[PDB]
């Protein structure tokens, strides 16, 4: 029900945001239903790089918007984000690098996925959680 569209890194930000090119425009990108620590708290700067690898490192990267609201209040694109067909957004959750976070009705298609994740960080007890 929810489709993966095409975008081309323009420049890692942090570990919730990215500068994407989609349609052919320059956008940020806040992930969907995660919240990373800021650049300058605990595991911040470990989010950040985390996300500036995949993203760097991936040869697609890809946009996938949910069933809401597509642009937040400051213009920032609303998407889980995948970098070789592997969610970004999930991945940091499975690491303990973000937190589930942000859920509203109508953007929460991958809710349960991403709290799954945080369970097995949680229980591994993996950087936020130890
Ligand atoms: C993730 C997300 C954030 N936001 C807004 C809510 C928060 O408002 P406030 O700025 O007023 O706190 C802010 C959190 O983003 P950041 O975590 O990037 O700051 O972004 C949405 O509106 N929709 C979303 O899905
Ligand atoms: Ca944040």
């Amino acid at each position: 029900k929810l489709h993966k569209e095409p975008a081309t890194l323009i420049k890692a930000i942090d570990g919730d945001t990215v500068k994407l090119m989609y349609k052919g425009q320059p956008m940020t990108f806040r992930l969907l239903l995660v919240d990373t620590p800021e650049f300058n708290e605990k595991y911040g700067p470990e989010a950040s790089a985390f996300t500036k690898k995949m993203h760097e490192n991936a040869k697609k990267e890809e946009v996938e918007f949910d069933k809401g609201q597509r642009t937040d209040k400051y213009g920032r694109g609303l998407a889980y984000i995948y970098a070789d067909g592997k969610m970004v957004n999930e991945a940091l959750v499975r690491q303990g690098l973000a937190k589930v976070a942000y859920v509203y009705k109508g953007n929460n298609t991958h809710e349960q996925l991403l709290r799954k994740a945080e369970a097995q960080a949680k229980k591994e007890k993996l950087n936020i959680w130890s």
